[PDB]
């Protein structure tokens, strides 16, 4: 019985993807020698199994490299040697993924998994296939693309507090379309904290904060005036600022135009990419609880805005109801829950 060799690559292959290790296996014998070098002669790190049967690379293989693999097997039957050479994928472009929320964070019940690429993704299905989301307790979720670069994953309903979420973006070696390959892999983990839902009801002009179902704060508010109203819908809480300059040019609106503005405010909590915040508004305290005066943001008192800053976290929820506005776009960036579940579940990988 002459020993046989079985490699995970074929001699002469090209376009070999680097998303998996390269292996050599011996049958009816054992591996006496296995080496693999790149085109600069640099040895590739590997490991031989204690039983001598299975050898495998132990470091990532490179893009745009030619590798030469030599292997010898020995056995009572005799010996066998093979030499194999192959070339790995040569990307036309690289894209790097960025994942939110941050590793180890505790977030609110409305926080989606977010995978943002720094380039347009031509094969959204390949990107989705490369992303593994683990949930404990397990829950059904689905992917939906907000734009050509960023995909989101969430359940049908708000997360259950206490849920562990693990995200593995294994895009290295993956053809994401049109010669674009993943620049690296990413791996993050987060946990769902307490349920915090704040409701701004235009009929009362009160922003009511509920923690685990209990009213803990009631904030008089002034929202957008009729000509620049606050959109109804579900908003996800994002970033927090002790102070920030609100500049309309950020959104293509010249500061000196009718709806333009440039002002510094305190205690600002972001709730939409379109620039809606909860923030301190000393100048509208008389209107708070009575009339809408803003350009769309939720004006509250300095003390209530700081309380909001101190007690609300990324992924908590603000829901606005009964304004004269429309509904916040589902693809805003923090408007994901406004997409109906059936549409989100069906996705848009194309
Ligand atoms: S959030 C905000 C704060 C202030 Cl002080 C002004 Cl003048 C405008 C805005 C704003 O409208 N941002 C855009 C979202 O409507």
């Amino acid at each position: 019985l002459v020993p046989k060799l079985t490699a995970s690559v074929t001699d002469g292959a090209v376009g070999v993807t680097v998303d998996a290790p390269v292996s050599v296996t011996a049958a009816d014998g054992v591996l006496a020698a296995v080496t693999m070098v790149n085109d600069n002669g640099r040895p590739v790190a590997g490991r031989l199994s204690p039983d001598g049967l299975r050898w495998s690379t132990t470091e990532q293989l490179g893009y745009n490299r030619r590798y030469t693999l030599n292997a010898t097997a020995l056995g009572l039957g005799g010996a066998a040697t093979r030499q194999l050479t192959f070339q790995t994928s040569s990307p036309a472009h690289l894209t790097m993924p960025y994942v939110m929320p941050g590793d180890g964070e505790v977030v609110g019940v409305g926080e989606p998994v977010a995978i943002r690429f720094d380039e347009n993704i031509a094969d959204r299905g390949a990107a989705e296939k490369a992303i593994k989301i683990t949930t404990n307790p397990p829950v059904e979720g689905a992917f939906y693309w907000l734009n050509n670069r960023e995909v989101r994953w969430r359940p049908e309903h708000f997360w259950k507090p206490g849920t562990a979420v693990d995200v593995a973006v294994n895009t290295y070696g993956v053809d994401l379309g049109e010669g674009m390959f993943g620049e690296d892999n990413v791996q993050t983990h987060f946990t769902i904290g307490d349920e915090v839902i704040a409701t701004a009801d235009d009929n009362t002009k009160i922003l009511t904060v509920r923690v685990n179902g209990e009213v803990v704060k009631s904030m008089p508010t002034s929202m957008g005036k009729d000509s620049t109203p606050t959109a109804n819908g579900i908003y996800i809480v994002g970033s927090r600022y002790k102070h920030i300059i609100m500049d309309s040019s950020t959104y293509g609106v010249p500061v000196n135009s009718p709806n333009g503005y440039r002002t510094d405010v305190d205690w600002a909590t972001q709730i939409s990419y379109s620039g809606v915040f909860v923030h301190s508004a000393p100048w509208s305290v008389g209107a708070q609880g009575h009339t809408n005066t803003s350009h769309g943001c939720l004006n509250v008192s300095p003390s209530n805005a700081q309380w909001f800053y101190d007690h609300v976290k990324r992924g908590d929820i603000v829901e606005v109801v009964n304004t004269v506005g429309g509904t916040l776009p589902g693809i805003d960036g923090l408007g994901d829950w406004n997409i109906p579940w059936d549409q989100w579940r069906a996705g848009n990988a194309k």
